[PDB]
C-alpha cells in the first residue's frame, strides 16, 4: 500500500524535522474502506508519537541497543527486533510505539552521522506494515477507526 509508505515517511520526516534533522466540497462514498482522508491518519499518528515520547523517556533503550544499527544491518534484524514491540500481540498502541521505535531510529542515525540509514529504515517500516501490520489493520477497522480513537 501506497497510503502506508505515505505514513511512513510523514511521520518520519516530522520527527527529523522535529529534532532539528532533515529527511535528506466532497467526501468518500461509503463503498470506500478508508473514508477519514489521510491528512487526519497522518495528524494524528504525528501526535500520538509526540505523545508517546512524552510518557517513555526510557523505551527502545536494549531495542535501538539490540540493533546496533550500521550500514551493514539488514531488514531481518530490525523486523526481529520490531516483533519485540508486538511480543503480546498488536494493538493500536503499539503502532504507535513501531512508528516512533522506526522515528528514534532515523534521528540515532543522523546523529551518528549516518543519512543514508533514513530512507532504509521507512523502507523496513513500509514493509514490515505491509508484511505485518497492515493485515491486522484492515480487519480492525482501518486507520479510520485509529482516527476515531486518536485523532
Amino acid at each position: 500500500s501506497q497510503s502506508n509508505r505515505e505514513l511512513v515517511v510523514d511521520f518520519l520526516s516530522y520527527k527529523l524535522s522535529q529534532k532539528g534533522y532533515s529527511w535528506s466540497g466532497h467526501s468518500s462514498s461509503l463503498d470506500a474502506r478508508e473514508v477519514i482522508p489521510m491528512a487526519a491518519v497522518k495528524q494524528a499518528l504525528r501526535e500520538a508519537g509526540d505523545e508517546f515520547e512524552l510518557r517513555y523517556r526510557r523505551a527502545f533503550s536494549d531495542l535501538t541497543s539490540q540493533l546496533h544499527i550500521t550500514p551493514g544491518t539488514a531488514y531481518q534484524s530490525f523486523e526481529q527486533v520490531v516483533n519485540e514491540l508486538f511480543r503480546d500481540g498488536v494493538n493500536w498502541g503499539a503502532i504507535v510505539a513501531f512508528f516512533s521505535f522506526g522515528g528514534a531510529l532515523c534521528v540515532e542515525s543522523v546523529d551518528k552521522e549516518m543519512q543514508v540509514l533514513v530512507s532504509r529504515i521507512a523502507s523496513w517500516m513500509a514493509t514490515y506494515l505491509n508484511d505485518h501490520l497492515e493485515p491486522w489493520i484492515q480487519e480492525n477497522g482501518g486507520w479510520d477507526t485509529f482516527v476515531d480513537l486518536y485523532g
